[PDB]
């Protein structure tokens, strides 16, 4: 019973992560929600990092929803991930890649909702974090180009 749920949740999240890379955002969003649903069926006495795991799921979910241009839901998912990363996040660990992702998703969501005044500083934050982070950050070129193009278009 207990480990079945731990592995079930981990595999659901891994599937979602591969789907994000492949651009299958509909499936990725479903698997992120499914991963959390499974993680929350565990008894409280079983050792598991719920706070961190939920943050990872929300980051992935925010990226998927941003991809589908469902910005309102994306914004809320990114905020739930950032609530964790701002408190217990570590930028120079693998975890940091998902932190940056959540900040980027938030910027895209705010921009998609027509809240450019708030999106701008978030796009700047994405670039600042990429610089600050020691270690490979896959997709950094894509993010930085979007960030810089939007900061210019919103300013004009």
């Amino acid at each position: 019973k207990p480990l079945k749920e731990v592995v079930g949740a981990y595999l659901a999240l891994s599937d979602a992560q591969r789907q994000l890379v492949a651009g299958e955002y509909d499936e990725a969003a479903a698997n992120c929600r499914r991963a959390m649903e499974i993680s929350h069926t565990m008894p409280p006495e079983e050792a598991f990092d719920h706070a961190g795991f939920d943050a990872f799921c929300h980051a992935g979910l925010a990226e998927a929803l941003a991809g589908l241009r469902s910005f309102d839901e994306a914004l809320h998912s990114a905020d739930k991930a950032l609530h964790y990363f701002n408190r217990r996040g570590e930028l120079n660990q693998d975890e940091g890649k998902l932190w940056i992702s959540a900040v980027y998703s938030r910027a895209l969501a705010l921009d998609g909702l027509g809240r450019g005044a708030e999106a701008m500083p978030e796009f700047k934050k994405v670039v600042e974090m990429i610089e600050e982070r020691k270690g490979e950050t896959p997709g950094k070129e894509r993010m930085m180009e979007v960030a810089i193009d939007r900061i210019a278009q919103l300013g004009a």
